[PDB]
């Protein structure tokens, strides 16, 4: 199977490499992660929370991570240039809480004693693109307030806080709601707005969960009572629309089976999202995804990185 | 104590009779209701439901009603010209459900057997202003849909239905919410609007409780699925604002002890409501009330109807 003959046969084109972020397109970096290496990382189910993880599997420029002490059914895949993993020791140098292995209490864990018990190696620091050493997202400080879209209830723009800052990204948290609504963001995110944006648009602002008298909700009073500042208006950057067009082909991680990467086409587009179709599969498997998601890639990505590519499903 | 004497010490004025509805002002009708007379009436705490009620007390042009079979702690006062009471036998001739006395099954209650058991008399029909013999509210039929303010959550305007029609009034019900939010209305009510009013106002509409995918609520889809039509826009009338002014004196039922009527003053106003202050009492007892409410009356009303009036609280 080749992309060249496939595109010739389909009279189609791939999405040019120039439409991707460098982190999505880069194939010339070696994967330095090795089986058994230990590290810290974000739980994709609880994006505010950090766990001790072990490398369970490597495939191309991707790794499968295991939560030490828990079931292997929680394992998940990342790219080796993921900014959501960090070297052993990072949590204590940068102000982050680390969930210990199942069994430990969080004043009974140290890395030096845990590496001694397990005889394991921490992944070396030079492997990690994000160690809190890069310039921060200008203007967004921990504790500052903004208006954010709830991506699980996307018709709602809500009162939200910056609760974590790591390199050029920050965590959006919805005041008084479960942390499982949190998501990582940057200054150009189309989902975040300055305090006062809703009122300027004649849009309903959703106040914190069970705010007393939500009808009389007023930002100025809320900021005063919480000892908080608004993220300043100048910090918010216009992200321009992506340039993907319908029928352009690419490679995408299968969401039902994330060990696998399949030949995919752009089925539909919005300003900041694309709809993925897996060639040869039912359209029931189509899904919408952010154009900057780390799990879509230009054609050739699996081949240059050493990951198997699934061809179109054919007879 | 007299009004003439009091008005002179306060250098004050009474709200003129022409500011009130005729039904709030009328003093020359006699109270024909008698202790122990039985009738049917709306439960004020469940405005959609009808119960068997007994006259427990009469004071001037007011009567206290007791729910047969239930605790006296639920007793309530109405005026003798109330539209919310009907003669025995009305429910069956008009398509309404009667809740029987506590402990009876509905089906095993009949008025004639119940009058025989209690040896009581039904209040005669000529006492009742509302027997369902008058023209209906034009344009409002059972089953028609409209938008209504939820008076318990007054920032919300919601999908609502006409569920009952009695003489000149109709009952507004909030689709898929419980019946305790229902309220009685006429065509001039400030709280109701035609289908599509929110949209034209750039105001959000609250769809029925747990409507599947509530952001796409489409009135015309909803009207079709429910086999329903909109109340026509022509049927909604403008109510002009009241002309009560701050400082006018009047008489009002005490909401904490509703057997009592006190000298009151208008503390504040809106287009359709006044704020009542009880002379000589703490302002912590001030309350808002709709200006057409049956429990406010002009100065002189207690005197002319034979009801005791409480003078201002003094040292």
């Amino acid at each position: 199977w080749s992309w060249e003959s496939y595109l010739e046969e389909q009279k189609a084109i791939t999405a040019p490499v120039s439409l991707f972020q460098d982190s999505q397109a880069v194939t010339h970096n070696k994967n330095g992660f090795k089986l058994g290496m230990k590290l810290e990382g974000i739980d994709p189910q609880h994006p505010s929370m950090y766990f001790i993880l072990t490398v369970a599997e490597v495939c191309g420029y991707r790794l499968r991570l295991h939560f030490d002490g828990y079931s292997e059914c929680h394992d998940f895949w990342v790219n080796a240039n993921s900014p959501d993993i960090h070297p052993a020791g990072w949590f204590e140098k940068t102000g982050h809480k680390l969930q210990p292995p199942k069994g430990y209490k969080e004043e009974e864990f140290s890395w030096s004693q845990y590496l001694r018990s397990t005889r394991a190696q921490a992944a070396p620091k030079h492997l990690f693109v994000s160690q809190s050493h890069s310039p921060p997202p200008l203007g967004f400080q921990v504790g500052m307030k903004l208006e954010a879209v709830d991506r699980m209830n996307p018709s709602l723009v809500c009162v939200a806080s910056v609760t974590d800052v790591v390199d050029s990204r920050f965590l959006v948290h919805f005041d008084n709601w479960d942390d499982t609504y949190d998501y990582w963001c940057d200054p150009s995110s189309p989902y975040i707005h300055p305090v006062g944006w809703c009122q300027k648009q004649g849009k309903p602002l959703t106040p914190p969960q069970d705010y007393p008298d939500p009808d009389n909700f007023c930002w100025e009073k809320y900021l005063e009572e919480t000892g908080a500042s608004a993220v300043p208006t100048w910090a918010f950057k216009v992200r321009p629309p992506h340039s993907f067009l319908v029928n352009m082909k690419l490679e995408a991680v299968d969401r039902r089976n994330p060990a696998l990467i399949r030949v995919a086409s752009v089925e539909d587009v919005e300003d900041h999202r694309i709809k993925i179709h897996f060639d040869g599969w039912s359209h029931g498997y189509d899904f919408w995804i952010d154009a900057d998601h780390p799990d879509i890639h230009p054609a050739g990505w699996c081949s240059k990185t050493g990951h198997p590519l699934q061809p179109p499903l054919g007879p």
